[PDB]
């Protein structure tokens, strides 16, 4: 066809131009306040050299199945097969594992960002089919807030991280000092889990125009600091809890803390104060004590603390600091500091844990909620914390602790992954490669030839959202509209929707009608729309017929009371009438429930503990902290294998931001090929020399595609730059068992070996 088609994605709403059946541009939505620069890469991902054309089976698995040499996964030897051959093999394997081992034999957690959409949700569709086969082992939590989402319920009485924030207009009108703590909102609000509304950009523009003072506490001077002209304060990475303690000690010793707020809204302050002063352990937590750990001058620490109580202050914290050893302590100590400041529940005061994620603070509309397809049970134990996947494979039947409970790891034999990239997202790549040999069968379903697809036994080519129809909400927190995600182009090559793949597997198991319910694509979509219309009718919100909605492509909802929302205002007004969901009904600075667990690595009040490895730590073996943060010009690993890579690759490798003093000490110049290494692994990167990163730290973003020099050699050099070749794979503590992906020390040198060639962005042989 020829014309324009409106649809959406994790980067926003867009208008595609189609010529002779091929999409030629993904243009920004006219109503978007800040369109994404990544749209050209989203378009290219439909057509790039790494688009998966056909079903494939690795040669060793096609010939020997369960008896294959497991060490050769990832060596490139794939055989093209027909869809019938691939689907029959997958169905035979699903049935074999269920009959031999029961539900504990299959792992169906399949963590990953996939694509938005209420119908074409690849993970829910996979679980719908696996439940019809007999069941599976799931995963709990995520890689984003694994620690904060477990400690917050014990402290504030709610998960806190994925909840609406005090509205942006209220912050602009009332806040005197905005503190971005381990957060880069100008970078991270580009993405949404549903289709993003980019509402944070409207709020940040209003904040900039008013001239309000901004401070960001971060090892890197970011686009957020440049936009606002912010003061940048850079503690050594992993020392924020010590900095917060020094600030708290200053407030207490100078009688600047809010005694009334502490008495009326919290429990355990007296016990915490005994720790703060050193009465309980012999070590006063002074600004000088804190300065020695974090590297900032003691007077700067005292001045920051005094400035937080001088006017109305908002502590807007990000999540990198909890994606680390003892991560639970970061936001627990932040809430304790906010309680001493005493402004929780006031307009523009307190703290917020989602101003940097999916446009939190964009005012909530009066529209209805939109539902989608279910798993028939998205957005040994029968479930594991997600980042314990390798520990599980290495210790079948072994015990593990999690948030007060004791359980044993299930004995998993088959793993099915759809819409995720664990060979980019999981920690300690070399350890993971050896552990994966414990799986009998590994099936991967995607549209791009990621490191995960390259390591599979069986590869099934899915379609993108642009090759089918769907329905989804716009604005993770605002719910400003419902959008028709219309088909842009017909399915490419031999690709099939995840729905069509799972329906064909359900048919082979004799459960076809149970999977489909006799509905077709538009039948499912209209059912979801009609349920939203009924909910809206009960709340006096007008909506068009399904036919008129589909023709127009969108329905917008108005904002009224959502513009005035203040988080914790009811609790502050009357804590006895509106108690929190904690044992006391108050903020738990001291937790008796956590005391009873007896976990050495997660005490009963916020506490400073040395991490496994850190910059400035006694016995540290490597010199530089690696800031393994989220990428500017990708969504994780998404879009690495597209023309968008040209915006940032350095000599064909992932970029490494390095301070001029650390570079000059090693004879490194901008543009040089470098080797980054530690005792766990080694990778290549390209140098980007800049004083934006503090001395003692280097920045290498997560998501790079792993490209082994010699796949048959243990510890081989990664030719491209997957930062998770350098990371450690351990739990945050026994409380949350979260990942520690930003706890990394390494050295760097000018590469001195023979020239190598990156091949991970090329079409695999035979594909
Ligand atoms: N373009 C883009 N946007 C995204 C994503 C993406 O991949 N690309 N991913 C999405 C997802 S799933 C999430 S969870 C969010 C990510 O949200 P976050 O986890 O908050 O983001 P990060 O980029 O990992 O880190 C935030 C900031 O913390 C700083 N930092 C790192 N270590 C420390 C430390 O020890 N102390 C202090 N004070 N600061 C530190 C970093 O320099 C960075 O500027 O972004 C979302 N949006
Ligand atoms: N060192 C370090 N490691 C980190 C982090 C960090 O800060 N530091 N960040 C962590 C976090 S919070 C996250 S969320 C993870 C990110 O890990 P992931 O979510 O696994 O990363 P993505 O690259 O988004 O992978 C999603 C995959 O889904 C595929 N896909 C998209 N839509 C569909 C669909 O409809 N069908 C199918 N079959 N496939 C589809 C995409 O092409 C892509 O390959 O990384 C984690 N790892
Ligand atoms: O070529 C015909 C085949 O096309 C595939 O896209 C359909 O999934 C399958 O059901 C059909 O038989
Ligand atoms: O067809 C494209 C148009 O569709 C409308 O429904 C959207 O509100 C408008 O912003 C967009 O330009
Ligand atoms: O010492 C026990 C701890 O050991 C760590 O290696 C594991 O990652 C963690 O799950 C466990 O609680
Ligand atoms: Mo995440
Ligand atoms: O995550
Ligand atoms: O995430």
């Amino acid at each position: 066809a020829n014309g324009e088609v409106m649809s959406g994605c994790h980067w926003g709403v867009f208008k595609a131009r189609v010529e002779n059946g091929r999409a030629v541009a993904f243009e920004p939505w006219d109503k978007d306040p800040a369109p994404s620069h990544q749209l050209p890469g989203v378009l290219d991902s439909i057509y790039s050299p790494t688009r998966i054309k056909y079903p494939m089976v690795r040669r060793e698995f096609l010939e020997k199945g369960v008896n294959a040499d497991r060490s050769t996964r990832g060596n490139g030897d794939f055989v093209r097969v027909t869809w019938d051959e691939a689907l029959d093999l997958v169905a035979r394997e699903l049935k074999r594992v269920q009959e031999s081992y029961g539900p504990t034999g299959t792992f169906g957690g399949s963590y990953g960002w996939k694509s938005p959409g209420r119908l074409h949700n690849c993970q829910v569709l996979m679980r719908r089919a696996l439940n019809l086969a007999g069941g599976f082992v799931n995963s709990s939590g995520d890689y984003s807030t694994a620690a904060a989402q477990i400690i917050m319920p014990h402290v504030m009485g709610t998960l806190e991280v994925y909840e609406q924030q005090t509205a942006w207009p209220v912050v602009v009108e009332n806040t005197d000092l905005m503190v971005f703590w381990a957060a880069d909102p100008m970078k991270t609000n580009e993405i949404g889990w549903v289709i993003p509304d980019h509402g944070a950009y409207a709020g940040m523009k209003a904040l900039k125009e008013k001239g309000t003072r901004v401070i960001c506490i971060n090892p890197v001077r970011t686009e957020t600091a440049d936009y606002f002209g912010a003061d940048v304060v850079s503690p050594r990475p992993q020392t924020d809890v010590a900095l917060m303690l020094g600030m708290a000690h200053t407030l207490y010793s100078e009688d600047l803390h809010d005694k009334d707020f502490l008495e009326n809204c919290t429990t355990g302050f007296d016990l915490f104060a005994a720790y703060l002063t050193g009465e309980s352990d012999g070590t006063p937590k002074t600004a000088e004590w804190a300065a020695e750990i974090c590297g900032l001058p003691a007077e700067q620490i005292r001045e920051l603390a005094r400035s937080f109580v001088a006017g109305r202050t908002m502590l807007a914290a990000g999540w990198s600091i909890q994606r680390m050893h003892h991560g639970e302590q970061a936001h627990w100590m932040l809430v304790t500091l906010a309680s001493m400041i005493g402004q929780i529940g006031l307009p523009g005061g307190g703290f917020g844990l989602s101003y940097h994620y999916s446009n939190g603070g964009s005012p909530t509309s009066d529209g209805p909620a939109l539902g989608g397809i279910s798993d028939g049970g998205e957005g040994g134990a029968t479930s594991i914390p997600c980042a314990r996947v390798v520990d599980m494979l290495l210790n079948p039947g072994g015990e593990f602790q999690f948030n007060g409970a004791t359980a044993t790891y299930p004995d998993v034999k088959l793993a099915y992954w759809a819409g995720g990239n664990p060979f980019a997202h999981h920690q300690d790549r070399n350890r993971m490669l050896k552990a994966w040999e414990k799986l009998e069968t590994f099936i991967v379903q995607d549209f791009q030839w990621t490191a995960t697809a390259r390591h599979a036994d069986i590869v099934l080519p899915a379609t993108t959202s642009y090759e089918r129809n769907d329905i989804e909400s716009v604005g993770d927190y605002s719910n400003r509209a419902i959008l028709a995600m219309k088909k842009v182009v017909d399915p490419l090559y031999e690709a099939r929707s995840d729905y069509d793949i799972f329906a064909a597997l359900a048919e082979r198991l004799g459960k076809g009608a149970e999977f489909t319910e006799g509905r077709d694509e538009m039948g499912w979509i209209s059912s979801f729309y009609e349920a939203a219309v009924k909910q809206a009718e009960f709340k006096n919100v007008a909506m068009p017929s399904f036919e008129d909605f589909w023709s127009e492509g969108i329905v917008e909802f108005p904002i009224t009371e959502g513009a005035n929302f203040v988080r914790y205002a009811d609790f502050r007004e009357d804590p006895l009438f509106n108690p929190l969901g904690t044992p006391s009904g108050l903020i738990e600075i001291y937790s008796k429930n956590i005391e009873k667990m007896g976990y050495d690595d997660c005490p009963a009040h916020p506490t400073w503990m040395e991490p496994a490895e850190r910059l400035g730590g006694a016995g540290a073996k490597y010199p530089l902290h690696v800031v393994a943060s989220h990428p500017k010009s990708r969504l994780h690993s998404q879009l690495n294998g597209t023309s968008l890579r040209d915006l940032y690759a350095v000599a064909g490798h992932e970029p490494c931001l390095i301070n001029p003093a650390d570079a000059a000490a090693r004879g490194i110049a901008d543009g040089d090929v470098l080797r980054v290494f530690n005792d766990r692994g080694q990778i290549l990167v390209g140098a980007k020399v800049s004083d934006a990163v503090m001395p003692g730290a280097i920045q290498i973003y997560e998501g790079g595609w792993y490209d082994p020099l010699d796949p048959s050699e243990e510890g081989t050099l990664d030719k491209y730059g997957d930062v998770n070749v350098l990371s450690l794979d351990v739990g945050t503590s026994k409380l949350a068992q979260g990942n520690c992906g930003q706890t990394i020390l390494a050295d760097v040198e000018k590469y001195a070996g023979a020239p190598v060639t990156v091949t991970v962005f090329d079409t695999p042989k035979g594909a």
